[PDB]
Formats: C-alpha cells, sequence, structure tokens
C-alpha cells in the first residue's frame, strides 16, 4: 500500500473528460534507493534529497506510471484517508531537466465517512502548463520519442499535517507512456538509502 499509519492513498487518477479517459490511475512491496534519483529533482533544496534527511524514511514514495496517451476538462482527483482528523496542506512540484517549474498548494479538511475520515481532493484543474505539455506530447509521431522527452520531468507530492507541519506522506513521480493494447499502468516502492 502507499501510505503510513497516520495517512493512507485511497485513490489516484488523472483525466480528461469531453465517459472520461485516465492517463494513469491508482485504486487501492520493493524499494529503491533515493540517491538513484537526487538528480531528477533540484537540489533546492526543497528537492527531495533534504527533505529525506529530515525524514521519516518510511514517509517516501516512488511512483512509475505507464501512461494512457490515446484519447476539454483536464482534472486530478486525490482521496487520502485516516483515523486521525486532522486538515492536510498537499504540495505537488513539477520539475523539468532538474528545474522546479510548477508548485500547487492545497488545503483539504478532514471529513466523517464510514468510522474513518477521507480526505478528498476532487476534479482539481489540472495547470495550464501541464494540458499544454499533454497536448504537444500527444502529437508525438512515436512512443519512444515520447519516453525521451518524459525522461526529464517528475512531479514531487508532499503531504504535511497543516497543524503541526509535520510530514505525513512524500511521493515521487516519474513517467512513461504505454501502448494503447497495454493499459495504463503503475509500480510503488518504498525510497531508502
Ligand atoms: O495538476 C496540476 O496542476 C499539478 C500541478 C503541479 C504538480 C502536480 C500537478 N498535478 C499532478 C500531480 C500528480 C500527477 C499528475 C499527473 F499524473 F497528471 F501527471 C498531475
Amino acid at each position: 500500500g502507499l501510505g503510513t499509519a497516520r495517512l493512507q492513498l485511497v485513490e489516484f487518477s488523472a483525466f480528461v473528460e469531453p465517459q472520461r479517459h485516465l492517463f494513469v490511475h491508482i485504486s487501492q512491496l520493493e524499494s529503491v534507493d533515493v540517491r538513484q534519483i537526487y538528480d531528477k529533482f533540484p537540489e533546492k533544496k526543497g528537492g527531495l534529497r533534504e527533505l529525506y534527511d529530515r525524514g521519516p524514511p518510511h514517509a517516501f514514495f516512488l511512483v512509475k506510471f505507464w501512461a494512457d496517451l490515446n484519447w476539454g476538462f483536464y482534472g486530478v482527483s486525490s482521496q487520502y484517508e485516516s483515523l486521525e482528523h486532522m486538515t492536510l496542506t498537499c504540495s505537488s512540484k513539477v520539475c523539468s531537466f532538474g528545474k522546479q517549474v510548477v508548485e500547487k498548494v492545497e488545503t483539504e479538511r478532514a471529513q466523517l465517512e464510514d468510522g474513518r475520515f477521507v480526505y478528498r481532493l476532487l476534479r482539481s484543474p489540472m495547470c495550464e502548463y501541464l494540458v499544454n505539455f499533454l497536448h504537444k506530447l500527444r502529437q508525438l509521431p512515436e512512443r519512444y520519442m515520447m519516453n525521451s522527452v518524459l525522461e526529464n520531468f517528475t512531479i514531487l507530492q508532499v503531504v504535511t499535517n497543516r497543524d503541526t507541519q509535520e510530514l505525513l506522506l512524500c511521493t515521487a513521480y516519474v513517467f512513461e507512456v504505454s501502448t494503447s493494447e497495454r493499459g495504463a499502468q503503475h509500480h510503488i516502492y518504498r525510497l531508502v538509502r
């Protein structure tokens, strides 16, 4: 599972609507050495290397997506849950060739449902930089070219307890493209050193 004692990812998805199309989808464990990816994110140092030093290390995950790009409103939907009532800050950074080019900061209040608290961030509009980027990527004539382009782009999500500023979840994403026959796919990994 992608999660800690305090906070779990229930569902994640990114999509376009005119019946929607999902680029990637997680509905709800191998490891990887964070040193192998230090370079994919800034040495900002709000990038990965510094965050990991201050831990906790069990809070840090890597997701590799093989996206489905064969298909307007662009959106992202996240759902988390916990047994504690919290307020969350969710920070998402896009990084391109080592440099942070987007930062999006959102908060969500716990909601009571079925004996647990859920934190629903639903249909957030995907930022414009990403929509435009996806429209170009969609044009490329060959899957191997898309992957070459995508090798230089990563996303980092940082979820903290807003009232204590404790990190609860830190997730790095990296991306390739799948063929239409093989649909979207993901693999989740703990990060270690
Ligand atoms: O959608 C935005 O505006 C977004 C902005 C900054 C950082 C991440 C963002 N969204 C996001 C976050 C995680 C994964 C994906 C996607 F999977 F769509 F690429 C998109």
